[PDB]
């Protein structure tokens, strides 16, 4: 059976002496809102529909979460301004929960903060994570704590690898643990390098574009992924796009067009380097339409 088939424990199936950068991984952007309800509000607040486990189910390792410091030792999870009705232990507790049932996949963990700081908060965000989350005892063996700049599959699979969005941080291990953090480009395609240069950063973020376009700047960082084989290159594509304006102009109208569009092109690639894809509404399916998620694990070649 190819991977996507058993996509709870695809990253099983691979071989572990890979660098993460090199393994083609599903994200899902903002993969906490699934949460929301409210459908005025979710034309443009929301980007899944899938809890967390489902979304790992269906074979997501790339979670982006950001997060607002609601409380000197608490992350809320949301959109913006919008908050996604959870707390990041949260989203912390469902991934150990998962790490635990399929103990060789790895999940790489985006830490962003998307909001201001309650006003009784008196740490930054930054600080409240290190000290409340990724040093808490209560997430002890939880996450990657390795020096390595280029984890492999073998040494992170069982754990959350963090891939910092954060700014500057003390924490020490996983993408961009350093005091640089990492320079992200606003509503573009851009690299940059990180990890004290071991890593060259590639993304494409140009979340503000027009659909068509989004597909043009999509492709153009899949077509530079093919025929890279730089293990100390890493790709992130994300396919996500804000909402255009009027209701029923949504995250998830995009998406519907975003997804099998890509997923197509990547399919016709056969097993070629994707890099990381960052896709709203991840595992949702249309009947006659190619899936993303499912495309992206069965690019990855198995010897
Ligand atoms: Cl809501």
């Amino acid at each position: 059976d190819s991977l996507s088939k058993s996509p709870e424990n695809w990253m099983s199936k691979l071989d572990d002496g890979k660098h993460l950068t090199e393994i083609n991984i599903p994200g899902s952007h903002d993969s906490g809102s699934f949460t929301l309800k409210d459908p005025v509000k979710s034309v443009w607040a929301k980007t899944q529909d899938k809890d967390y486990l489902t979304q790992m189910k269906s074979g997501v390792r790339f979670f982006d979460i950001r997060g607002r410091a609601s409380a000197d030792n608490m992350i809320s999870v949301h959109h913006g301004m919008v908050y996604l009705h959870h707390e990041l232990g949260k989203f912390l507790d469902d991934a150990k929960y998962y790490l635990s049932a399929y103990p060789n996949e790895t999940i790489v963990m985006s830490m962003k903060k998307d909001y201001d700081s309650d006003s009784k908060v008196t740490k930054t965000f930054e600080e409240i994570f290190r000290e409340y989350y990724y040093n808490n005892p209560q997430y002890q063996n939880l996450f990657y704590t390795g020096s390595n700049a280029n984890p492999t599959l073998k040494e992170t699979k069982g754990k959350i690898v963090l891939f910092n969005r954060m700014g500057g941080t003390y924490i020490k291990s996983g993408y961009g643990a350093d005091t640089s953090g990492i320079q992200w480009a606003d509503n573009a395609t851009f690299e940059t390098k990180i990890n004290n240069g071991s890593l060259n950063l590639k993304v494409q973020d140009e979340y503000k574009d027009y659909y068509d376009k989004k597909v043009e700047a999509v492709k153009n960082l899949l077509a530079k992924a093919k025929t890279d084989s730089n293990k100390d290159n890493v790709y992130v594509n994300f396919l996500s796009v804000a909402s255009g304006g009027s209701a029923f102009n949504s995250t998830y109208y995009y998406a519907s067009y975003i997804n099998p569009e890509i997923a197509k092109t990547i399919k016709a690639n056969g097993k070629a380097r994707t890099g990381w894809l960052i896709v709203d509404y991840a595992g949702y399916t249309w009947p006659g339409y190619d899936d993303i998620v499912s495309e992206i694990i069965d690019s990855n070649k198995l010897e």
